[PDB]
Formats: C-alpha cells, structure tokens, sequence
C-alpha cells in the first residue's frame, strides 16, 4: 500500500492492480455492483454520462464516514474548464451501492493511502466524494469526461476505480501529462477494480468513449475524490 | 417602488438609490447604525467578513414580524459552493440595530417590494433574514464574499445595502450576469444606503474589496434576505 | 374470502382474502376493533421491491435512542391545517409522550435525529402517509377540525445475542397518539419477537400476531392496549427489525 | 443577604426568598395597586384559566439601562414546554403602570443582582429579561393549570416567582421541586405577596393546579421575571 502512496506522492498520480481490491472479494460481489449502474440516470449537462454523487465527511480526529444530506456538486471554472462555475445537481448513489462492503472496502483503503499523504489537512473536516459514472456510448453518439480533455480536479486527490468496460467499447484510455503540449503516460483500464490515483502535480484526461457496435457499449466508473472545505 | 419591483421582476436584479431609504432620516441617524459595524464579530468561514445574523418569521396573513430565538445559519452547497452544506453560527444582530426606526423602515419598504413579486410564496410563512456584514481589509488580507464569484442565493430574493464604503477602499463592485462566461452589469454601491435588490434569475458576485491607502479600509452592508420554509 | 378485512386473521397463513382491500373497509375495521391489520397488498400494490430496498437500507444509518433498548431511530413530524392538505415539516424535533401512556421514557421530551430527507420524500414514504392520512379522516380518532400532527417514527430494534431490543414502553400500553401506523420495513430471518399484541386490558390478550413481510401494517387506536414482544437474535452478525410508525394527533 | 439566596440557588437550583427581601421599603397600599392590574388581563389564548401580559426588556453587555422590546411574541421549544411550545404565543403587553411601578422595577434590579452572581446566562451577550403577569383565575366548575402543565424545566435557564394574591379560599398552587419526575425533592406554597422562588434548570418545577372551593371564584396572581440569552 504505502508503495502506490509513495509512488503517488512523487510522480503525483499512481496505477493500481485490481489485486489490491479484489483481493478480498469475490467477482459475484463486484457484479452485484456492476448492475447499479444500469439504473444511473443522465447527467444534465449530457456527454452520454449517467451518474450519481455522494460524499461523505471525516471529522478531523474521526473514522465514522458521516453522509452528507446535500448533494451538489461544483468544481471551480479554474479547474473543471467545461462544466465548472456553476453548481450540478445529481441523483445520489443508491445505497445499495454505498454500504455494499467492496465499496466500503475500497474507501477505507483509498482513505489509507490518502492518509500517507499531505494532499489533504488531515486537521480539518475532509471530504470523501463518490462518483459512480457510466460513459454510455452508440455509433451515432459517444461519450465523454467533464472536462472534455487534459485537466486537473479541484480535489487534490482523486481515484479512478474501473468497474465494467464492454469489450467492443474504444477510447478510455487514461492519459498522464506533465504539460498540455505533452504526454508521459497511456494507460487503459481493463478489468474490474483496476484503479487509478490522481494528483494535481499532473495533467489528466479520459479519451473519449465510443463503439463499434449498434446495441452499445459502456465504461462504469467508481471516483473517489478526497478535499478539505 | 412598484417601478424597482417591476425592474426587478423583468432583468432579475434592481438598483435603489438612497433615497427611496434616507427618505426622511437624517444622516447623524444613518450614522448610529453604521457605527455597530465596530462590534461586529469575525465570521468563523473568515474572508476579513464580521457578522451578525437575524431573522424574522412573517405568518401568511400577518405584518407582525416575530424575530426567531435560533440563529443558526444555512444554504445547501447546491448555491453556496464555499461555505454550504454546514450551518454556520454567527452572532446575533444587536438590537440596537434591529430595532432603529431606519432599520425597521428599510425593512417594510423591503418587504412590500417582496410582496410585489412571485419570488416567494406569501401563503406560507415567509423568512425575513438580517444579515449585518463588514467587509474588513487591510494590506495583508482582503475580503471576499461566500461563495466567493459568481453565484445565486438559496434565498429568492436578497436586498443588498450599503451602510458604509471607506474612501480608500478598492473593489466590492457588484456583477449582474446571465451565465459565467458573461458579465451584462457592474455596479459599485458607493453612498450609504444605496441598495441592490437580486433575484435567483442571475449570478450575482461581489467583487473582493481591497485597499488603496495602507491604514485600512471597510464595507459595511446590510442584506434583508426572502424565503420559505 | 370469509374473514373480514383488518382481521389480524388476514396476517395468517392460509387465512389471507385475495387482491388488494378498498381503504375505508380497513377504515372501518378500525373504528370499531379500534385496531386494523392492512396487508402489504395494500402498500406494496404499486411499489416495486427495488424502491422499498433503498429506503430499507436507510435504517443502518439511524443512531441511537438515547433512552437505550438497543432501538435506534428518528422523528420528523408534519403538521396538516384545517382545511389543508399541504403537509408543513415542523422545524422542531423533540419528541414527548406523557407518562400517563408511556411508563418507561415519557414525562421528558427525548431529542432524536430527524427522519432523511431520502426517506421522508421517497415516493413510497410519501405514498403510505397520504393513504394513512385518508384512512385517518375516515375516523373521528383526531378533531380534523384542527392542526392535525402527523408524525414518523424510523425505527430499527437491533439485536445481537447478548442484547436483545424492546419497544418504549416495554409492554402493554396506550400511546398519546390517538392513532398509530405500524408499517414493517425489514425483518432479519433469524430475529425472534417483535410479535405485536392486542389487548382489551392487562390481564387478557385478544391477538397475537406477527408482521414479517415488507409493508405488512397494523393501525391501532387508543381503544385498546397494544404491545410489542422483544426481539431478539440466534445469529451473532445480529438481526434487526425496521419499523416506520405514523401517529396521528392533535396540537 | 442577597448572595445568601444566590449562592443556595447555585447549588441546589432554586431559592425560597421570603416577601421581606423585596417588600422590606414599600408600602402594602403600592403593592396593592399593583395587584388591582390583574383584574384587567386578558385570557391566555391556550386557556387553562390563565389570564395574562407579557413584555421584556434588554440588557445589553455592559449596560444597567433595560430597554424595553416593543415586540411582544413569547416562544418556549417543544424541547422544554411540552404543551404550548413550538409556537409563538401573542400575549398583551404588561401595562406601562405595572412596569414602571416602583415596587416592580425595585424588584427588577434586584433580580438582575442576584442573577448576575450566577453563571445562568452569560452576561457577555445581550441577556432578555422577561415578565410575566399571569393570573390564575379559578371557579368550582373550572380550575387553573401552568403551561405545562406537570413537571417541566422552562427554556429560560433562570426564572423568578414572585406571588402578588392568593385568594384565601384558593387549593392548590403549591411549587414542587424535584430531582426527576419519580421523586420530589421540595413542597412550598407562596402566600404572602411578594414571596419568591427562584428556579434554575438544573431541577424540574411545577405548580400545583389552582382550585377553589367558592363559586364567586378564587385567583393566584403571579409575576415571573425570566433571565436568559439571545
Ligand atoms: C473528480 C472528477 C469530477 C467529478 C469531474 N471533473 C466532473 O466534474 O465530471
Ligand atoms: C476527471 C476524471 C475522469 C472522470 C476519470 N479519470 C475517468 O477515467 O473517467
Ligand atoms: C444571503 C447571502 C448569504 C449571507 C451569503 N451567500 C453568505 O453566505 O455569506
Ligand atoms: C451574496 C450576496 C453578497 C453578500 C452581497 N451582494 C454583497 O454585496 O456583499
Ligand atoms: C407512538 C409511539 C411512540 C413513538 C413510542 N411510545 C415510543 O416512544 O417509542
Ligand atoms: C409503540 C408502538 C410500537 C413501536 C410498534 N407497534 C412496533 O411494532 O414496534
Ligand atoms: C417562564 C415560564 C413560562 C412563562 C411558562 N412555561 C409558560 O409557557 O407559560
Ligand atoms: C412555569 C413557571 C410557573 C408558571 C410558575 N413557577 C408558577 O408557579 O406559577
């Protein structure tokens, strides 16, 4: 674990084997997950994404996730580029999908690893947020990030957790840059639970998502974003 | 006053010169006011702000004001992106300033306005909040509001005025604007109680106040919030 | 079907009527047993599993009673005026029942935790409470002449082998509430208790019954004395019964 | 010795102060056209036979001058008064003869001293110092009850009690101190005017319900002066 958190707090992002998650559950788990996102509805501002957020709350000297009541979510024009600026309202992800024990499984470790960094005041309130997302995609229609290409979050760590990836899905390709004019690092996530921690220091982006196929394909998403208030 | 509701109504926002307020007080009256800015407590959030908090409740058919004993302060992050989400405890608003006949006429002239308008629903129990506010800054730290840019209010309608501008102060322009690539108004309230009326149709910001001479500055305002329950 | 409709006879196997009850048959039943079991038929009718299942997993986040019994809830009440319809959530929260009804924990307001804005908005929620409200009206059980309180309680009874869960009070009694909704969420299939009885005093029990399935309600008026058998549990990783109470009361 | 009732009110959380304290100056015949004030009070429109005014003053910080609040609605959270709380209740205003009267404003001051040697509420802040003038009225048919009605605790953390007529053909009325609501700690009846009780919200009090056994009717007159924050 602390090798993923030391990876991270150098090179500022850090790829994480499904090993690491899916050590402890069965794949009848994951696909109980998987299934939850049939259900995400779209998201207002459009991109084929379907969504829902929740964030939690971690007391300075506490363990006890408290969940947030309100559901806003804003990212600042300075950082989301496309959908920032204003506040977006989402559906709140099911409770099927929070208190299911991989997901809490897979929080607790994420909190782990953000603990042995100085990405967050660990002083003050923190703030866990979920996005569950799936890029749902057609040949006439496909999907994409909010931000559209190479950017940072407001939250100064964010984890990508793959959840599903239909096999005649394209684009998803994850890339790392250290400018906008160039890219250190393509990486695709594949398989269930297959993860990706983000730091400011870098750039990051998602290729957009299309298919080949006519019935569709989709990429689900678990983001895990960690910040102060 | 029907000509500022209506202004308000069609473009979302309105400016009120001091004299529909000063009607008939004199300025040594506007003064004792503007002197209880001196007591006023820091805002726990911070931005240089000091506050005070009030509210009065309106039942449906009543023009009794009844001033609520709680005092706790919020707005869901789905507005206020900076300090949402979490009631906020400010001191309350002295009576002093409460009770002052120019307080107690800008809020009647206030509410009648309100009443002029579909911003709230005059049925139910309608919630006239106070807030008492300085902008404090000095050479180290200026002041900003919460939310710090462009935004709207939970509550439908906020009354901005103006109790005291130093003349060595920079910035607390106001912005009407439509979206957040766009800004169709600036508007720097100067002249005590020069008011600004803001409904939820725009984003409305407050433009950081800073200092041009190294003693000091402020920007003393009052808001008289509307909404339901 | 020979048994009538409230009949706690309905909750039997292989003593169940078919399809779902007309409202005021229940409504009835009620006025005159001062009780009334209403199948999940009635609830359920028009409510998919997967929408029950979410506000059903709302309960592990409950905290707890502070007056103990291994119970761990919220309140929200709403307010109905006169000739209204428009429920009006009450800002206040403290809950109090006189002693006179509630032996254990009543002659002091209790502060709980307010019932989720998810649970109390979900369509179901809001569903249950306007079928209640109407059963409600069809009975002089409240004076719909004035402010009428409708209140909730979300109630888990949470049980582990060591500590078993029980009712506020523990036996039989009256509420102050004139008329109260017992609407079953969940029910841990290795939970013993949580029996509900009927009573026409404290020396003699007329029903005992048991709710089981999701929706599966019982209303009970201030006529006759009810209780709730405790729960407890077998199985060591506990069990629990979710419960949401809906009262109906004067100001 | 004032800090004598102050230093015992601290500790157990109330104090009988006799009629002496305060009436040891003033004249029966001032005290009595006080009393004849509670002859024109309106009805509570909660009932129970109470008849009532209400108005309240502020103390700001560092200030001896109570200004009086033209406002005049009187709330208690359902959390403390469990009958009547919840809701803002519209009382008359307490007539600026009984305010201003000597004997009341005597009793005021002397209140707000023993209430300053007390942590109650914190004088920091802006304290309120509400009054009430409360009439029990009572006929066979009819008796007399306080909101609420039993053992409580009141939201104001300090509450005085001073009686101002007891009718001698009156029942009840007695203020009960206790612990909890299973046990009573202290039974005591006020009859003379002016004889007080202090009431901290470490305690429950309640009083006993007014009855009487005349059909011309009975009445316990009282004025409360309540110490808390805003
Ligand atoms: C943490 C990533 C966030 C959710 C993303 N930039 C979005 O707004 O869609
Ligand atoms: C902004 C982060 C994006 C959404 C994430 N890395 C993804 O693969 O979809
Ligand atoms: C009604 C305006 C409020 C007070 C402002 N957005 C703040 O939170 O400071
Ligand atoms: C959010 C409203 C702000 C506080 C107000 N318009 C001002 O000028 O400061
Ligand atoms: C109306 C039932 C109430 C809520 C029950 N006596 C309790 O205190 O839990
Ligand atoms: C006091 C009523 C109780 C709480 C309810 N009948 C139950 O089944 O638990
Ligand atoms: C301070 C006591 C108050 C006045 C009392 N509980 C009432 O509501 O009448
Ligand atoms: C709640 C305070 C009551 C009304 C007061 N102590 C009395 O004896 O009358």
């Amino acid at each position: 674990m602390s090798n993923y958190a030391s990876f991270l707090k150098e090179n500022g992002y850090s790829y994480i084997p499904a090993d690491f998650y899916q050590q402890k559950n069965t794949d009848a788990a994951v696909r109980e997950l998987q299934l939850t996102y049939e259900d995400l509805k779209a998201d207002p501002k459009g991109g084929g994404r379907y969504r829902a957020h929740s964030r939690y709350i971690l007391a300075p000297q506490s363990d006890t996730l408290e969940l947030d009541p309100d559901n806003g979510y804003f990212q600042s024009k300075e950082y989301n580029y496309d959908d920032g600026g204003i506040v977006r309202e989402f559906d709140k992800i099911s409770n099927e999908f929070l208190q299911h024990p991989v997901t809490q499984q897979m929080i607790h470790s994420n909190v782990e690893m953000a603990r042995q960094t100085d990405f967050v005041d660990w002083e003050k309130e923190v703030i866990v947020g979920l996005h569950q997302i799936r890029y749902h995609v057609t040949p006439d229609a496909p999907s994409y990030s909010s931000p559209i290409w190479l950017h940072r979050d407001d939250e100064p760590l964010v984890f990508v957790h793959l959840f599903k990836l239909s096999e005649d899905a394209i684009g998803g390709d994850n890339l790392i840059a250290p400018s906008v004019k160039q890219i250190d690092k393509v990486l695709r996530l594949t398989d269930p639970l297959e993860t990706l921690a983000l730091g400011q220091k870098v750039f990051h982006a998602v290729t957009p998502v299309g298919t080949a196929n006519i019935d569709g394909a989709h990429r689900d998403i678990l983001l895990v974003t960690f910040s102060n208030r």
